[PDB]
């Protein structure tokens, strides 16, 4: 379940009956390291998902040429994105500051959706103060799912 006491979670409405469930968790959903966006249609569903999060959360992601370890999978049109977060220490957070995952951590922290996030490091970048968040959560999961089902993980791939 996304809505478990050992998790932290939030739902974003994006469509008419669609949205994104965001879950900080220690349960891995995707146990492969790849994210196959060879399909231009899948590339488009991936970009739209990340775009909805950035715009809904008014994120400004600093450009540190950094990257969050990540995999994805599709169940029909439903996307699953998993980040394997490198945010355990203040220095890990700093080295993973310019990522969408960090901006999501920033948002969970800002709105008290988790007690397990710290603003661990700040640094000037292009005239703005970037904040880099540490968390003990190992994974951040993004799934396209409905409000009615947002508390239950969807199956990452079909059968
Ligand atoms: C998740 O795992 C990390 C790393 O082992 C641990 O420090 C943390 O307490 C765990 N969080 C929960 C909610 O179990
Ligand atoms: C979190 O709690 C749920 C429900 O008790 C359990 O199924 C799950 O295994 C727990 N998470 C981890 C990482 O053990
Ligand atoms: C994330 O961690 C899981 C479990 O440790 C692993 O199976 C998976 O390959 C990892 N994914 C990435 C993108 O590193
Ligand atoms: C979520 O899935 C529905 C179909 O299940 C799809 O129409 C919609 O575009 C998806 N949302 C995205 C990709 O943001
Ligand atoms: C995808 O998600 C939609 C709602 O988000 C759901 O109705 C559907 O059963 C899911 N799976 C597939 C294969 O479309």
């Amino acid at each position: 379940l996304s809505c478990s006491k050992n998790n932290s979670h939030h739902y974003i409405f994006v469509g008419n009956n669609s949205g994104l469930e965001l879950t900080l968790t220690n349960t891995s959903l995707l146990n492969h390291k790849f994210c196959n966006l060879s399909d231009a249609h899948k590339r488009a569903q991936y970009d739209m998902a990340l775009m909805s999060i950035v715009s809904t959360f008014h994120l400004s992601i600093p450009n540190f040429n950094q990257y969050e370890a990540m995999s994805c999978d599709f169940n029909g049109d439903n996307i699953t994105v998993q980040y394997n977060l490198s945010h355990a220490s203040a220095v890990d957070a700093a080295n993973h500051c310019g990522t969408v995952a960090n901006g999501i951590l920033e948002t969970f922290h800002k709105f008290f959706w988790s007690n397990n996030i710290k603003d661990a490091y700040q640094l000037p970048n292009q005239g703005k103060l970037a904040h880099c968040y540490s968390t003990s959560y190992q994974f951040l999961i993004i799934q396209n799912t409905t409000w009615e089902d947002h508390c239950t993980f969807s199956r990452p791939t079909g059968t």
